[PDB]
């Protein structure tokens, strides 16, 4: 476990269009019709009333720099004390260069300043988290930023094109309609050497697991995602499970001494098949997909700042971070306020 | 200095792309463009100084190129995939945005329910990335053994760029803008890497330094489609950035030019590649090019010279060898691994 890394500052972005699901199916309704859906998959069992769009021309890079920005000052540091950028969305604008890089650009880095981007679907963030804790115990570095933008405007726009064709199948319907679960956001967070922030909540780390054989269960690239929603479900929950179980070993976890759980935000059904495995009280997880949806791996981060913000959380709470992403991958870590 | 401690190189290897295109035939698709531009030189060959690349078959992906690599550097470590701990796949190509890469060709391989895999993406500099990363584990004994996998796909960004500049209405700027883009290659590689003790003489990986100047971001933008490239501004800025990455190799490795014995360096054109040894006063002997057939291989690059070199027999017990990249960022990393 990492004994000398702490979370120095944290901070979430909002994107600021919503677009409501009552506003989509009134889209889809002539395609429901001919297609003779008559349930409402969105609301009534995906539980996903909105999600929220950028502006256009908004790339990854943008909204990960505003995170980022917000973050610096919420740890009270400059730009220049960062030793260590890691972008980890899902959301790219090139294939070269990293848009850590664009990032670290935008904010203006120093030459010491190592940067690189981490890619693992929705787990990505505590990849990121964890490959910086270990730089800085080793004293490499004394702070460091973990960004992360997504956009889905162009996912959402072409999906709904798609879906609106006279052309379209039922099959397809269903194999795309995971992308209308999706939203934009932000998050980032400045690390640090503990001794340096002696008031600053401690990242313990965690355990990883994970289930590579089920790689092409989702699919995607900016303009379209392609889902097989049932299997992934099935899998995912098998995964966090296993997981669960070897935190509880390694971590010493047990659900009636933990005061939070931050978990990976995806749909209802899924968050309440995972709660009630191990009997967890569904008031101590914070839900955001009821107005935001999946915002990938930004979920977990975003619902942290918004506890911190909240006022909620208090010195010595013991959080469980749940993570896990398309792969599949999963990772459990704890934070101790 | 916090180089990196019993961290070794278990096993290497590397995987050509079977199909050779040669210069000679790309120039003869462009010509009409070069006579309509009043281009006279052969600004590939001549100038560039590559003569071919190769490229893989249409339906060969980021992962299936980075999964034959892996298999054959477990071979050259005589290891299963059972042992493996931690998967980093650190190419530019990639499948898709989501999932990973690494999480396909771990799919691929049969990995085990405790392997940690993810994507790190960094243009040319990202597979000493992976190892930096890998080793950190490794030293900690969090692990044993690790794979760090990287496959290049070219085969799109050529069809696509030589439509483009075969065009009737492409125009001069359009053009020079994209012309890097036919300097790249197709190939791969992979590396076990692993904690000493299991391999007593096997190489040591000891890490080194990162310098960055990432203001510079803009000068190579690359999709699956496209790359746009400033040549003239790459060289400038990448040499002066590679000048203050020396400085503080000198620092942290101690290095000195004529004490090492190899520099394994990634390289973007032959006239770069020139600029970058006479700048630091390097022995060109102890520079091996795979650029004049091969091209720019991106973040493989380095390991597929790395990996060449143990195969042609250069490569001996003690040699002390320089691992040296620019990569579009801009970021220089500068490692040394003793053989
Ligand atoms: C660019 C990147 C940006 C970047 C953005 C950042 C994100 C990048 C990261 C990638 C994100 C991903 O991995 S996304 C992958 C995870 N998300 C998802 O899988 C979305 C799916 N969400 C869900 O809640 C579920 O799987 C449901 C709702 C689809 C099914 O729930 P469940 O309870 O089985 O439902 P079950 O009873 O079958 O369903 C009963 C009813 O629902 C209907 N139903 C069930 N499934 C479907 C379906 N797939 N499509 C249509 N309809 C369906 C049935 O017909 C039936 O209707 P009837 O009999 O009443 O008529
Ligand atoms: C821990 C929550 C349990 C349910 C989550 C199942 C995993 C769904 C996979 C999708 C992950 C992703 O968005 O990349």
């Amino acid at each position: 476990l990492f004994q000398n890394v702490s979370i120095a500052g944290l901070a979430h972005i909002d994107a600021p269009h919503t677009l409501t699901s009552k506003e989509i199916n009134e889209r889809l309704q002539p395609t429901y019709d001919r297609l003779g859906i008559k349930t409402d998959v969105l609301g009534d069992v995906a539980g996903i009333h909105a999600r929220r769009l950028w502006d256009q021309d908004v790339q990854a890079s943008d909204a990960a720099t505003q995170a980022a920005r917000k973050a610096l000052i919420d740890a009270n540091i400059g730009i220049e004390k960062i030793g260590l950028l890691i972008n980890t969305s899902v959301s790219r604008d090139y294939l070269e260069p990293s848009t850590a890089s664009i990032v670290s650009g935008n904010l203006g880095v120093s030459d010491h300043c190592m940067t690189f981007d981490v890619a693992n679907a929705s787990l990505a963030f505590i990849n990121g988290m964890d490959i910086a804790a270990r730089m800085l115990e080793r004293g490499e570095i004394d702070y460091a930023l973990v960004v992360d933008g997504e956009t889905a405007n162009l996912v959402y726009e072409k999906t709904l094109e798609r879906m609106t064709s006279p052309d379209v199948t039922e099959e397809e319907f269903r194999n795309e309609l995971a992308a209308l679960t999706l939203g934009c956001g932000a998050a980032a967070m400045v690390m640090a050497r503990s001794e340096l922030v002696p008031d600053a909540p401690r990242y313990k780390g965690g355990v990883t697991r994970s289930a590579t054989e089920w790689n092409k269960l989702c699919r995607g690239n900016l303009d379209r995602m392609v889902t097989d929603t049932r299997l992934l479900l099935i899998e995912g929950i098998k995964l966090a499970q296993k997981t669960f179980v070897a935190a509880k070993q390694v971590l010493g976890w047990a659900v009636e001494e933990l005061d939070q759980f931050v978990i990976h935000q995806v749909s209802r059904p899924h968050t309440a098949a995972f709660v009630k495995s191990f009997g967890i009280d569904p008031a101590k997880v914070m839900t955001i997909f009821g107005e935001h949806g999946n915002i990938g791996p930004a979920s977990v981060p975003i619902v942290l700042s918004k506890l911190k913000e909240l006022g909620r959380l208090k010195k010595g709470d013991r959080i469980a971070l749940l993570g896990i992403g398309s792969g599949l991958n999963c990772s459990m870590a704890e934070v101790v306020w």
